[PDB]
């Protein structure tokens, strides 16, 4: 199978419970880690006996029950939450958002985990040979971080081409984020998740949508044949469906953390989504 | 595939959940915008994995709540209704009048959205060669404004070849309306949709009509063979199951905008449907 | 194809669902209108996409059950039943009959329509050279409209060739009711029908009849491959499945009018059957 | 065609799901009445288009079970069952016997209907030379009627050449019975009748035998083709699958019913199977 | 054609389903008894319409399945099972000894029975010229019944040409079986039997084995073509698939019964093989 | 016909499915046991009717697939595989191995067995005069048993005529294997064998690939009529197709059996290959 | 027969399908390699039974599909395409995209493989004295590498004999191409292949090709006869139908491999056809 151990994540782009352009969480990104049924030096790999099978329901009665539920699924190592603008750039946190503002409705969400096995390490590490490549690349300083520099995160989310940012090494270090993310996953459960969404008007009016991690696409959701033949494929694909990340700048020279932070939070802020 | 972004619409006479003489919503008309996997320029087009499936249940007690529920597919920009008799003039709206009449039957709308890909516009358009040579046809005055006008909204519906209509411009304006529609796709899902309306006496007496936008057309709605074949050709042939319009005055040079707006209006009412 | 616009209809020997010695309604006759893909004059054509496809189930407890769920499929232009002891000559009106009686089983009807077109007119008619010179033989006035007429229903029942009946006009009323029928057909949806009776005792005791209407003879209904064939010859001989009618003596001069309708009544009772 | 309305009918050896030694049902005898598309004076044939198709699953748990599924394929005129030992010396009645005194399995009936006409008298008949010159054999009185009469039922079971029955007339009653039967058909569907017996133990053990009516041989049963084959042949030699029979007796000059009566009753103990 | 009513049948190295170096039950023997369309005196023989067709299906999951759908083609008059080793010493049995120890693999068995006639007898029977000269030659003891007896049942299937056995009779005992069986034939089913032999793994691993018996032997069972050729040979050569029998000692001499009786039973531990 | 009861055989060039250049098993090799329809002394032959008939189909996942498919037909004695690089040196494995390795193909194995007769042993033998001489030339001690010996597995590999080995006995050896092989055959089904091996890609791409053992070469496998005239020459030429085997170093003196074990250890890692 | 190890083979022209003006593969050229049932010093040849039959289908979809069927016969060693516009200038390929650019039809290629040996050589070869004469008149530089040079691809496709080229060694390069080709091969199974491409409209409309390779000029592939003829002469004319190849650069000496590599990269687009 596929190693996630590891990988990347853009906190504002992910989004745990899916998307529809993926059969993953969007945020996940290539492997940031290299490692040595087998298991990892430095790590381990449980593999269940068949699916280890949870179930949860929530109302979401605001935005941020929708983003205490995402953030159960994609934490920091511990399980307190990323913040910074998590998950608010994902397609499916602006579809809640537009539902939850009409309060003639109320939304809930059921969600159906099919764990095949947990990972993850404990503490040394040696990154893949992309990262590397990818941080000899990186400045020293975060040129927005200096005060009234023409580059903003306003100025980034309204035009990133314009001349008060291609003269500082803003895009370099965003293209850096945009590749790696911005946490790497140290320990997930991966497998299967299938999520509904269902709103009721305040007329039996009733709106469900599905939303699938692992295995392959499946056809029908309400085909009781086609949701069981998806669960044989999650055996076959297993993905993260609830992980743990640490900060990327642990992985970094030390010489480049503080510009790899303040990168984050222009990140954040011009690629994520405020409640505004 | 076919490009449904910036497609005409005509409002009276669309349906969103579709007509047994099309295999899509019966009001979409020819391409109005003109655009420049691959991207339009000034637009977007985002692929999903398989189908993005949702699906929803709605008691229809009157003609409101049918309207409600063709509004959700078919909306202005942002999802307000459209109004001014949308869909009144289709098949499946005085279908369904002459049921919801009957106070001894209930009838539920079941959905059922096999969604492929979103497209949308954000705002400098071009139109399509066709739509421009139709509008330097079009004069700068609507007859039918003048008070007193022979040519009325009731005179167009009993007989629109009368001497009090070919003698105005209001003629040239309405096949203007009958070629492009009243509105344009500004954004939408494309896919299939199955839809069922299910009708039960106050005896097990049920009916159940199929609704089908999509894919080729389909052999039987009940064998289950047949129905998993549609959606593989939902795959080949996706078509708008919902989308978002903005009127179609904002592509028409200023002077025109006013005498189009009553155009439309004088349309509405004539080929409308008022609950009478 | 063939027009059924305008044909003639008998309602007491019709039957909507069918007939073993049919293809179509044993109680559509030759066609009475004239008229001039292609709109006919005064009418209009609609073709669908494919099959419009539309199922319902009902259990029948008694007869009036079993008359309703025939008056959906043939009735008055606008929807109210026809009456005067319809369908009651017909062959499924008898086999029906005689399975209600027993208390000891019941029955349910399940309808699957597979509907290719419909057409209707909207009202100045001209009828066919052969009603013409039907109604041109037709006498002013009907014999058994006269009290104490030694032919009434209930010697015509008995024996129709009695001198009682064969010296008055009545035969020769009769003879044109059994050319045309009773009533026209105004307003069609044409293609195909299967119906399903089936027969439970109170041993899972299960009898299953099949009738259908359109297309070709089927060889088997349990065969998954010959109905989908049969489905294929709809396309290519369309019948009607479910169509309004209104009366013969419209179409009649006035001063034959009131004698025919006398004859309709006449004939109702004589060949119809009151449940006794 | 050959015509089966008026043939003989022996109740006792009857079975109308079949016998592996006919192509019909094995009690049907020689015509007993005579007539004159094409309709016999006093009755009428109704031909089909195709085949009237109709279906029946039955559990049979016991004996009464089995004679029920089979009175409704040959009972009196009317429906009610013909009683007296019927069909219990036919070799299916045998073999179902058999089988269902075994508790550890449980037999399923699955009939399927293939009918292409109807035929039928209503009531002066005449019967055919054949029927008349046995009838004029016949003696007048019944010997075996008597009281301590020698040749008693019993006794024609075990040896009916012995002298207690030879010197009776009983032979000469029971050779008329056996050419001509007790009952004649007054109305009958014709075509064809599969039917599948399948018993499951209680592993999946399942036994399956088909019994055929109607048609040519049929050379297998499980093959498609050769299934379907014997459809088209069953439109060459269509032959009675559900009838309705009336007594004999009614047939026989008024100074012989009697005997005749008590004919058949010492025919159907003798010949029939009482559950023992 | 050839008699096989009264038979001789050996019942341990029989087997119903049948044998590669036969075209029938390799445990049939030559006639026992002597009989004298055409009707043996003390039987019966009923000629079928082309073939009685049945089927069956069975999963043997052990030894003791694969005995009980033997039985069912082979069993003493009146359906019980003859036991005593029987059918273990064919090589069918033994093949699906092999098959049935291997746990990862599942096997089922699908008969399919072309019947062709049924024969039996009802009770002062006639041997054989062969049967009577055999059994004159046969003692009065069997040697091996007699406690300590050098010929053991082990020391004949050990050697069986040793001197203990060549001094005493059983050689001459078991030439007798060997020639002419343990039972004979009383009742019988003739025609062909087509059976199947599929070998599941727990890989779409399947292996299917073809035993034949009747007809002439068939080139590919594969073939459509060689499989209804086939069954047209059946009509020419057809033999015992469903029989029953009674013990060869009825036939023999009071005095030599109870020997005969030891014999068998000596031959059944001999031959036949307990699940060891 | 041909004796190959006793026959030698590579296990390592072995392929019990076919070879190209080849009418049998690649690795049968000339008879090694002397023997004395007709029965050896020792041993048995048992001739079928006609052809014993048996299909297999079987997916071919991996290597291990293909060598149980293999090992099947050619085993041990009882069954177990021989294993000991078995069969790889054949151009069948070569040629399954390349396509197994393409993971955008699935093929599978389909086997048609037309098995004559069935020959054995039971167990003092005596070998042929080649057999025999060849033993005579044998040394006692194999010298690529000894470490540190110059002429290991991999030089014979690359080399075999070098200094290195033509300075031992190892070159004697290996020419006794390669004319004897190294096991021989103790249990064997005779006939003809048509195998297809089916490769479909994941466009209707399919690949089949026809292996036959036995009879005469056959022009063409598609044509039906050269099909049967091959059936018809297994009759007169046919060869092992299953078959069960013993290791060659019981036949030799107990002086030499250790040296041959070491001889076919080397034999299988020089010849035979690793999936690597 | 003809030995074709070492043959030159012209990667644009070839079509290892077939050609009509030719009985093999239109791309194989004058041998290339000199060499010494006999095995070619450096090489094998392994002779067949008979013939070794394969089939392939597939369902060519677009231009792609094709180049994909031709690779498998004509490859790189080790199966890797050659590419390059490889087959795009033979008259086959510019027969299929005609047909493929019609998406009113579909067309199917259907091999048949008739292969009679193998030949190959495993690597110091000395090149035929045709070759090294060739060889020995090449200059060390090819003029159009250089850049501005008269000569382009496109110049030499309009007209090679015009100044710009007849004044470079453009022209001596291209004629040691025309006579020896690109390649040559090193591995190749050779018989006879017989490909039917078969098309179908979207009227049971189907057109038919076949394509030879190998043994003599067939009169008629519908004949039975005719076809079988061919095949007995494929016996006498081997040919090679799946073969792969390595570069003819590798034979020439080092100072001209560059040169000769930059003349059939100018070959294969001044000959060769992209798909424009
Ligand atoms: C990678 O790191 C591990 C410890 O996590 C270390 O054992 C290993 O040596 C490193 N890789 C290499 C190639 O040395
Ligand atoms: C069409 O409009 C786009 C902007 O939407 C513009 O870039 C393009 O130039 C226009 N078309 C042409 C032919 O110029
Ligand atoms: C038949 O009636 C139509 C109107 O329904 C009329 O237009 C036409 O003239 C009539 N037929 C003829 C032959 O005039
Ligand atoms: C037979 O009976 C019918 C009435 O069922 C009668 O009309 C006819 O005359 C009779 N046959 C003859 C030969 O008279
Ligand atoms: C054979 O036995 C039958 C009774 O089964 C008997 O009728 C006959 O006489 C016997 N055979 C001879 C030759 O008598
Ligand atoms: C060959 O061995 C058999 C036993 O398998 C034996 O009977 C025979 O005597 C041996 N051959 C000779 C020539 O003795
Ligand atoms: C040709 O090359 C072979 C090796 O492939 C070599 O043995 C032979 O000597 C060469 N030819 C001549 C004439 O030497």
């Amino acid at each position: 199978a596929i190693n996630y151990l590891g990988a990347g994540y853009d906190h504002v782009r992910g989004n745990p419970v899916g998307d529809p352009s993926s059969m993953g969480d969007p945020g996940i990104r290539p492997p940031v880690l290299r490692f040595t049924v087998l298991q990892p030096l430095g790590g381990y790999v449980r593999q269940y006996v068949a699916c280890r099978q949870s179930e949860t329901i929530s109302e979401l009665s605001n935005l941020s029950d929708y983003q205490n539920e995402l953030s159960v699924d994609a934490s920091l190592q511990g399980g307190d939450p990323i913040g910074l603008n998590s998950f608010s750039a994902s397609t499916g946190y602006r579809d809640f958002a537009k539902e939850v503002s009409k309060k003639d409705t109320r939304t809930y969400m059921l969600k159906n985990y099919c764990m095949r096995y947990e990972a993850g390490v404990a503490q040394k590490w040696n990154v893949t040979l992309a990262f590397a490549a990818g941080v000899s690349q990186l400045p020293d300083v975060f040129d927005a971080h200096n005060p009234e520099c023409a580059c903003s995160a306003e100025q980034w989310r309204q035009d990133q081409n314009a001349e008060a940012c291609t003269k500082t090494n803003v895009p370099i270090w965003i293209s850096f984020i945009e590749q790696f993310g911005t946490h790497f996953l140290v320990r997930l459960f991966a497998g299967g998740k299938m999520t509904y969404q269902v709103t009721a008007k305040r007329q039996m009016n009733v709106q469900k949508e599905t939303l699938v991690i692992g295995g392959r696409p499946p056809g029908q959701v309400s085909d009781p044949a086609a949701l069981a033949a998806w669960a044989d494929t999650v055996e076959e694909l297993p993905m993260p469906v609830k992980f743990e990340v640490q900060p990327l700048y642990h992985l970094l020279p030390v010489e480049k953390q503080e510009a790899f932070k303040q990168a984050v939070t222009f990140y954040s802020k011009a690629v994520g989504l405020t409640p505004q």
